[PDB]
């Protein structure tokens, strides 16, 4: 009915980045986990997780979000500029989840990017945008994203969203917890 | 009312890059104008030229699209990622508009690139988008954007958007002339 930024939010980031990414992400993993140390083999998850805040605050590092969470490694490259598509290559992080000081997990995780904006503009003024207004166009971002992906050739397959509120008050909420138990379901 | 994926677009394109390019802009140009050489003064526009074409055609290379627009320099930097935002910094490029083999103006120019979201989500066809849905979009991309930008603090004052659509057959368009006139104009 009205604006609502988020579906035009969710489509840009599945075009313009998802689509684009996702086909060749297995294979990035394969290469970390098979083909980049010869006396081990990597344990690193075969999904991307996209971390779906709905407060859409996105931190610079994962480990200030949650300790447990620890950079392990930069995803390793294709690589190939041309390949069509050419926004390629991508920069990728690899982390492990920590519990009870002790590696619980690992895989590839980044933030929904998008949700920056939803942030950004709850922060600016000519934007009439408040808090609630934020909430409801971050709930609607995911709604539209994984109607998208349903749609999708197999992208949906190489990638898990992670959708998730913390309380406001006495909040006791564990990020690591949260994606451990997504890695742990499979 | 529907979906209206321009709305998402023209917002995430103003708060991630616009507004944080912009403010900075007439001090850039200033530098590459007045000291980036002591045998001559630099005579660069002092807005960014935002192309968009109601088709969402976005050519890698400016003078493809027209032989009369060519690269001159890169839009010297700040520099300074830290300065709140981060994003920063940005490549920008000036060109040199042509007319008769001789130079008729210079300024920083670019495509707006959510158009390429735009273009892309045509040739998807889980999108079911069509033609005249891009072009909707397109005209609607602009209609926002512009008022963003007229709420905007002087933003719009280091900023002009070229609006143009170019004739199916028989189709005889300058995108030099459209900027020159632009320029001209002042």
């Amino acid at each position: 009915g009205n604006f609502n930024v988020a579906h035009g939010l969710a489509w840009s980031y599945y075009i313009g980045y998802l689509r684009l990414i996702l086909p060749e992400l297995q294979a990035r993993i394969r290469t970390y986990n098979q083909h980049y140390n010869n006396l081990l083999r990597g344990a690193v998850s075969q999904r991307l997780y996209i971390l779906l805040p709905l407060d859409c605050g996105v931190p610079d590092n994962l480990s200030m979000a949650d300790p447990n969470i620890r950079f392990l490694d930069k995803l390793p490259q294709q690589t190939a500029d041309r390949a069509g598509i050419k926004d390629r290559v991508y920069s990728n992080s690899i982390y492990e989840l920590l519990e009870n000081g002790q590696r619980a997990g690992t895989c590839v995780l980044e933030y929904a990017t998008p949700l920056q904006t939803l942030f950004a503009m709850s922060q600016y003024s000519q934007a009439g945008f408040s808090r609630e207004d934020r909430l409801e166009q971050a709930k609607l971002f995911c709604r539209t994203l994984e109607d998208i992906l349903a749609d999708a050739p197999e992208s949906q397959n190489n990638c898990r969203l992670i959708a998730y509120q913390e309380p406001a008050d006495d909040s006791s909420f564990s990020l690591s917890q949260e994606v451990l138990r997504h890695l742990r379901q499979e």
